């Protein structure tokens, strides 16, 4: 298991997201499916000139698997995934810009809401969750875990338990209070509110 | 110049943008400002393990050009560009299952000024111009120039004008009744509305 520091913005941020009084919670979904739905954009672009991208799976849609038992919400998608190298480097000086734009933002009068416009929007998970695992598997790399309770680090290591093909898995550990996110018609309210019109097929699993 | 037919489905999208009675067209200069975006952030991504990356050109920056005498709104970014192989797929769009499920979703209740979220954002141009032109500098291919007035097909060329080092340049031909487009105040107002918290400095060139 590796463990590293998050770009100073990024931990900034997610102390930001933790810790800043905010309500309006239930768009950490909106943003997760969207960074979804454009992971499945990018391997649906790369199959136009090369096919075999999709050898490690032909299905292009977006899973939610909530486990009340768990206290898990999982966020499945077929896209593109990630290599070793995005999995780290989305945490690093890529990051840095938007984050710090983001923030002078916020101090500006914009809301938390607005995160997506700053290409950050994976850290609104931390509305709701007070861990994060990423398994992901692009067709380049092998399967990795990401994972980060916050506090200004993470840690990789490499996923052997269930292969997946393609795609990236994002495991929302619920906070206590926000088991709301659990619940059948909270998640389809959400969905149809947010998220009604995305290019990939949304699967609302049931318990 | 090498000329090639649409796939069925974009040449349906690209017909349904022109026919479609819709007010707000407007969002075609958000999604062009985007797609902007979009491809400055690929060549910032990958200037951080190559810096010779940037030797085309290390401005990443957005430049609105528009022009009355010549009835044309140009778009210009840095970004990482288009290859002649993007080009011809759409000009870099997912057109087929992009146009699939935007259509989908039309017959479902959604708006024409979703189409951004279907990856056939660049398409929303056909709300105000007659005829587009892309000319683009990728890193790993020559300059080409991108041309369609609709009606089914597009024209692909090398492009041995003016060269840009590397981005693209989205020269809208605009439609006698969408000058408005054209004007400073007009653009400015688009701009805050749509396109505030742009990660890029947009500069909107004066004429005359």
């Amino acid at each position: 298991v590796e463990t590293f520091a998050f770009q100073a913005e990024i931990a900034q941020l997610m102390s930001l997201i933790i810790n800043t009084f905010y309500s309006n919670k239930e768009i950490f979904l909106r943003e997760l499916i969207s960074n979804s739905s454009d992971a499945l954009d990018k391997i649906r672009y790369e199959s136009l000139t090369d096919p075999s991208k999709l050898d490690s799976g032909k299905e292009l849609h977006i899973n939610l698997i909530p486990n009340k038992q768990d206290r898990t919400l999982t966020i499945v998608d077929t896209g593109i995934g990630m290599t070793k190298a995005d999995l780290i480097n989305n945490a690093g000086t890529i990051a840095k810009s938007g984050t710090k734009a983001f923030m002078e933002a916020l101090q500006a009068g914009a809301d938390i809401s607005m995160i997506g416009q700053f290409g950050v929007g994976f850290y609104s998970a931390y509305l709701v969750a007070e861990k994060v695992t990423v398994i992901t598997k692009h067709n380049d790399d092998e399967q990795y875990a990401w994972e980060s309770s916050a506090g200004g680090s993470f840690t990789v290591r490499t996923d052997t338990g269930e292969p997946m093909g393609r795609g990236t898995k994002v495991i929302l550990h619920l906070k206590e209070d926000q088991t709301e996110y659990l619940e059948e018609r909270r998640i389809k309210e959400i969905v149809k509110k947010h998220s009604q019109f995305i290019g990939y097929p949304i699967t609302l699993f049931v318990e």
